[PDB]
């Protein structure tokens, strides 16, 4: 029958953190009835579409928004702000998405893997699997350069680490 339809490029990340492309109406029942989301973090600065907003009104799912340029640069302070949102267990289950779930989403998640102390080899390889065919050197460069001292200091204080599978 194939009535369940996750958004393109959807996947679990860790714990109750998810990633995907921009959800469409036919994805709503999966996000709500199966993932049972509490929040969504959108990574593009544009206005959330009305149909998606209506979905949020109907379900009670809260929207967070950290608008990263869709040019390019992703400043460190936007990554830290996004991490504080998604790592807060009070915001989960949470879905992270941008337009296609490849670049801006991939950059943020790579920073999550860095907090999990993954090797850069496997972080970039996971990024490229989701980003194919448009893997960007810059997204990986941002991951490699991101100074995670602050968010780790914030995270340890709350006892969010280690992230739980």
């Amino acid at each position: 029958s194939g009535s369940v339809i996750p958004p393109e490029n959807f996947s679990h990340v860790v714990g109750e953190i998810y990633r995907s492309s921009f959800p469409r109406q036919e994805n709503f029942s999966f996000l709500h009835e199966r993932l049972k989301l509490k929040s969504i973090l959108v990574l593009i600065p544009e206005e959330y579409p009305q149909e998606n907003l209506n979905f949020l009104k109907l379900t009670g799912i809260k929207l967070y928004q950290v608008g990263m340029s869709g040019n390019v640069n992703i400043p460190s302070h936007l990554l830290t702000k996004a991490l504080e949102i998604v790592l807060n267990p009070a915001n989960q289950p949470i879905l992270i998405h941008c337009n296609r779930g490849k670049h801006r989403t991939g950059c943020l998640i790579g920073c999550i893997r860095k907090l999990q102390n993954w090797s850069l080899t496997m972080i970039f390889d996971e990024y490229r699997r989701f980003a194919f065919p448009k893997a960007r050197a810059l997204d990986q460069q941002f991951i490699e350069m991101y100074d995670d001292d602050e968010i780790k200091r914030i995270a340890s204080k709350n006892n969010w680490l280690p992230l739980q599978w």
